[PDB]
């Protein structure tokens, strides 16, 4: 919940709840992208209300990306509400295209084969780069519960979930 510009684990300027601003190594460019999104000269600082609006727009986009993708929509429609949030999180983090590439894992979710889907996902580049997170997401896919988020504050929705993962 950063109201001020900060860098993600890859060095990219960002703000709020994981809202990427630019890949450019320039705070000037980052602030400029920020002003357009907010609708006022921010000098790199936004309010709690502004950060939440960006967040809600980012979650809304990940769902739209899912519904628009031929490989994800079928899987998403077949899932319970908690497992849907896990899929939403993966898309929010890597994009519809990235998640669509997990053929087996997705096929396994479609067939309610939780364990196998968890096993495969752990065998990904995604998992190797952000394991703490992928571990919580995969446990959510495996159990259909928010149990993996309890120690870090708890979560009952995608909003509280994403708040913790990034």
């Amino acid at each position: 919940l950063r109201l001020k510009i900060y860098k993600d684990t890859e060095g990219y300027y960002t703000i709020g709840i994981g809202h990427l601003l630019t890949k450019s190594p320039s705070l000037n460019a980052a602030k400029s992208e920020l002003d357009k999104a907010i609708g006022r000269n921010t000098n790199g600082v936004i309010t709690k209300d502004e950060a939440e609006k960006l967040f809600n727009q980012d979650v809304d986009a990940a769902v739209r990306g899912i519904l628009r993708n031929a490989k994800l929509k079928p899987v998403y429609d077949s899932l319970d509400a908690v497992r849907r949030a896990a899929l939403i999180n993966m898309v929010f983090q890597m994009g519809e295209t990235g998640v669509a590439g997990f053929t087996n894992s997705l096929r396994m979710l479609q067939q309610k084969r939780w364990d196998e889907a968890a096993v495969n996902l752990a065998k990904s580049r995604w998992y190797n780069q952000t394991p703490n997170r992928a571990k919580r997401v995969i446990t959510t896919f495996r159990t259909g519960t928010w149990d993996a988020y309890k120690n870090s504050g708890g979560a009952m929705n995608i909003f509280e979930m994403l708040r913790i993962d990034e």
